[PDB]
């Protein structure tokens, strides 16, 4: 048997993702299998918990795996207890299609270089048939197409042109767009436009140094430096994947789907060690876009489930991409042979000045009297690239007991062709001559399994809200009261609520079974996020549909165990029709969600409007959102770390 | 004679430029007893600074513009000083208006109060012993607005707090009554007094000083290793006097007792094309109000910068602490009561941050081999400010993707008020400790833009996010994903009084249609991102929305004048509300033209608070944060230039083999 973790949440080692796929091509030996998936499967809720804190039961190691079968529609799945090398359970689902890896991605480009119909399109399109070295793609998902269900594995090629290698593409994009069966290494159609645009002939849109000189004449000199040194070492501590740092635990884990994943998150109180969350991480996404002309309606990607965050994931440049003392993890993934693969510091974990934590001066003695002490934020981080897209991922953990997530877009617009004398509006830009970049959102569902002080917890939102009476009343003489609504969810149904501006509407994450002893409150993270689009495209809609959690700001439901993906496990090709994923959790929304165990889904995230700023690579754009504590201590945390500066009103007279 | 001039226009009064107004004013009002409130920098017209700057025109006058008060008058005299000839130009008698306080106002109250008898007296009731008066203590308000007494007396309320030592932080022990006090006849007038009174908490006071920290939790933690940030070859940015120059921006570092900063002339240079942005950016002023309807906490509603000043309440910023690496440093220099310049060290700090990634991109072709990542600089210009409990952190960042961010963080004390044993603080407030109602408050900000995008002549918009019309399953919205920008370009100044609506994400434009980006068809712009924009609560009618007729809206657009500077007025304490001043003045009949014209952009955002046990007895920094980022500006992503901190093409990956 492979060796045991350190820890039951730890990711797979490479032996043991090595002993499940020996397990799994034993147990179908004859077959000709190849791998999708080889994961951990987390313990359940219970079981870890009571092994962590009820000197309960060790949870079996578990290894979820995803195979695809030579000539046998679908997928099969199941589970590996890596212990005895056995397969314990399996099932053939075989009218769903499973995540694209990356060696998925890179397999589609020489398939269409070698298609007749696809040379054929090239040659129409302005390129001769003997530059087909010079066609690329970005083998997307089909994502869903009503012609073809999830009868075959599916990807459309978003076809590009380079001159030179190193060329940035997307400047010129192909008009067509071939559809590709990703098991068979065939395309199997091609949507062609009525109204033919041949390839642009203009220079490509470029951003590298050799480009930018032509371009531009010349690069700035290089800036004098901001050097960051820490000499006596870091403040956190790692035992593993363990986590501490400024009186915060938690585990560092990390998959293939979510990209990182924190779990058993505490908080010691002066020696009270005090749970918060169980597990937060992100579980899903959509990128849909607002060109509804055909096929643009197929691009809506659901990045973590359609491509995976793990599996996307950069091998972070030491050290460029974080700047500092940085302690690295590495990413382990089976790929389709069985083997174990390696992204070498997928995820970077370091701390950072973060200016003031808090400060006062008293005016009597014009600030003299003063104290003021500097925050330091803990960072752990990834960023992952979809194609075209960078996502820059920042879990930010904070001196005041607080948790952000922060999110940088950057890299590249996805773009589609522009006739000469063609508009993109109202449903793109032109960033460029022939280069419509289309409206797109970018949508995010983050995954909160809470345990605020304990188990039993409930959540609320919380409205701003003016007192009902009006002014020139006894009860309101000025007109100036006001309150904060709290509105406890009862039951699923409840909690299906949206970001509201009108009342600067938060929620809460709370235990009703216990209360603040100052101000008679219950222990509570309060979720701080205004970055909370609606959902644009309607109600029955094919996005709506495939991504049911985005419809709503907040969602909440019972937790059960393997209530991890809100749009199904395997999302692919999924038409958005069935009772599976947020769909099946919400139910008839008349399940209890009050003081007990429960799921916060919350969706998060921006509207994209492009604009040549945007082009060819793209300024880094924010997205953040956090998790507060409120009433959960009985005073500021912080004030037991040593002040920067700090002068009494008795020592600021001495000093004379 | 006449004072040296300024190395340019837009520079502050130095503190000669301060003694010869001075020394001009006292000698116009000779035989008079004169006290100085504000002397200040009266920045030239817009257009004459712009013809100046731009078209080889006048030199605008250095001109001071004071507000002064004599003994036995009511209100306050205001006028201009011609520097260059030492003379009064422009003069006038405001009988019915009360000034901003300074720092010498806000000091003086303390020893008013402790030695009135009927204060005295109202100590020993709620259990202070008449000799123990020096432990009584006072953040000395402006009355904000008392119908008994409108503007016809100078008055604060002293908000009074009880310290058992020198060292003790106050706000855990207020009393329960409010002494009103005359300003300038230094004597208490009015006591108000609680129908149910509540006497001093017994209760140790909630402190937060290492040494009271040790005795409440047992010992400090150890000190963390450092996080050394250094510059050994010296920073990229170039100041010329207050001009200060940083990829491609510049613009002038200005400051004054109300503003604080203000960031003018701001342009960036595309390439050897030096384009306008923004003539004239700062905050205008605030408005703080509290959420218990119970009398007389309506008073509590500061408007922070018109009432105390974000210049004369800065705070000096200690080297090193305050602001880590390298820094460069301006002092602030205004005028005392007797007319004499005083200084505050080190006001306003200037320094260039790491600002994590600029923009990356990686092929997956090759595994991400073939990458480019560039990482972010920022150059921030920053100040604190302290409203007696209050601190606010304000930071100018300029990026070098071409945006302007605002960050604000609050951070100081909770204002607090007396609560009984069985005293309920909800809804309108929170026991924070033993016996202390935090009250309910909202902060909100007026930021004050006069916009010169890629030159004169601008307009602002409002954008929203919308589905199409056209229902699912339609030819134009087949499978119903369409969605668009709907751009409401304002026409009138009633058009533009605009909330923010996260139904359509909405957002605003300020842009040139007069000019037109080649790549996109659209007018070069700055768009307004900004969320953190809270209803005002208070009702239509209050105290509250008729004080601050600028926060009643998310967005305000009118027509550019001279001297539009201040929405609430410009002598704001004791004002009822009731006038055509400040922005109601401003937005008039709501008919003006505001399309394509010079118009003045005033935006409201801020915080709604609900005061929690964290935030006591000291408040960790609650962020807020806005930005103006370009679009339609520039052809492309201007930061391309910008070397690389890592750049591998794929020929170069391939060769690596
Ligand atoms: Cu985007
Ligand atoms: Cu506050
Ligand atoms: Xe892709
Ligand atoms: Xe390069
Ligand atoms: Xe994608
Ligand atoms: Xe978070
Ligand atoms: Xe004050
Ligand atoms: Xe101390
Ligand atoms: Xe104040
Ligand atoms: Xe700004």
């Amino acid at each position: 048997a492979p060796a045991r973790p350190a820890h039951p949440l730890d990711p797979l080692s490479t032996a043991e993702i090595k002993a499940a796929t020996n397990t799994v091509k034993s147990y179908f030996a004859g077959k000709k299998i190849s791998f999708n998936t080889v994961t951990l499967r987390e313990p359940a809720r219970k079981a870890y918990i009571q092994w962590k804190e009820q000197g309960g039961p060790l949870p079996p190691r578990l290894a979820y795996y995803v195979i695809l079968e030579a000539g046998k529609p679908g997928v099969k799945e199941g589970l590996v207890d890596l212990a005895s090398l056995s397969v314990i359970e399996t099932r053939a689902l075989e009218t769903v299609q499973p995540i694209l890896t990356v060696e998925d991605l890179c397999s589609t480009e020489e398939v269409i270089r070698n298609d007749p119909a696809v040379i054929e399109q090239c040659v129409l399109s302005g390129i001769p048939a003997n530059e087909m070295h010079k066609v690329y793609c970005d083998p997307w998902t089909i994502g869903y197409d009503e012609r073809w269900g999830t009868g075959k594995r599916l990807q459309q090629a978003l076809v590009y042109y380079r001159s030179d290698e190193d060329d940035s593409q997307y400047s010129h994009p192909l008009d067509f767009c071939p559809i590709v069966d990703t098991e068979e290494k065939k395309v199997i159609f091609i949507d062609i436009p009525n109204r033919r645009r041949k390839v642009s002939k203009h220079k490509h849109a470029n951003f590298y140094p050799k480009h930018m000189i032509e371009k531009v004449g010349a690069m700035r000199p290089e800036a004098p430096p901001i050097n960051v040194t820490q000499p006596e070492g870091v403040s956190f501590k790692m035992t593993g994947n363990v986590m501490e740092w400024s009186n915060f635990k938690f585990h560092i884990g990390f998959n293939y789907r979510e990209g990182i994943v924190l779990s058993d998150v505490s908080y010691n109180d002066h020696g009270n060690v005090r749970p918060i969350f169980h597990r937060i991480s992100l579980s899903e996404m959509i990128v849909p876009y607002g060109s509804p002309e055909f096929p643009h309606q197929r691009k809506h990607a659901l990045d973590i489930g359609e491509y995976g965050a793990g599996y996307m994931t950069n091998p972070l440049s030491l050290g460029c991409d974080c700047k500092g003392v940085i302690h690295y993890l590495d990413a382990h993934f089976s790929d389709r042979a069985g083997d174990p693969i390696t992204v070498k510091n997928a995820v970077c974990i370091h701390e950072e000045d973060d200016g003031l934590l808090f400060k006062h001066s008293d005016f009597r003695d014009n600030f003299a009297t003063s104290l003021v002490t500097r925050a330091t934020k803990l960072v752990v981080s990834q960023i992952f690239t979809a194609a075209n897209y960078e996502y820059c991922l920042y879990w930010v953990f904070m001196q005041d007991g607080a948790i952000r997530l922060d999110i940088r877009l950057t890299g590249i617009l996805n773009t589609y062709i522009l006739g000469d004398d063609e508009e993109a509006g109202p449903w793109g830009t032109r960033v460029y001559p022939n280069v419509n970049a289309h409206n797109h959102q970018h949508l995010f569902s983050l995954r909160i399994d809470p345990r605020i002080d304990g188990d039993g917890n409930s959540a609320a939102a919380c409205d701003a809200k003016s007192s009902p009476y009006p002014l020139g009343s006894p009860e309101n003489m000025y007109g100036n009261a006001f309150y904060s609504e709290k509105t406890t969810f009862k039951t699923v149904k409840d909690s299906l609520t949206n970001y509201e501006s009108a009342t600067g509407r938060s929620w809460d994450i709370f235990n009703p079974n216990k209360v603040n002893p100052y101000s008679g409150k219950p222990p509570s993270y309060k979720l701080v996020s205004t970055q909370c689009p609606p959902l644009l495209a309607k109600e029955g809609s094919l996005v709506a549909k495939r991504a049911p959690w985005a419809s709503h700001s907040v969602n909440v439901v019972p937790y059960k165990d393997n209530r991890l993906y809100p749009s199904g496990d395997h999302v692919p090709q999924w038409s958005g029709d069935g009772v599976r994923g947020m769909r099946e959790w919400i139910g008839d929304g008349s399940e209890n969600i009050d003081n007990t165990d429960i799921l916060f889904f919350h969706t998060f995230g921006i509207t994209h409007f492009p604009a040549p700023e945007d082009f060819p690579l793209m300024p880094a754009e924010p997205i953040t959102l956090m998790l507060r504590p409120r009433h959960f201590f009985t005073e500021n945390p912080g004030l037991d770390i040593q002040p920067s500066y700090a002068m009494t009103t008795s020592e600021a007279k001495r000093a004379v």
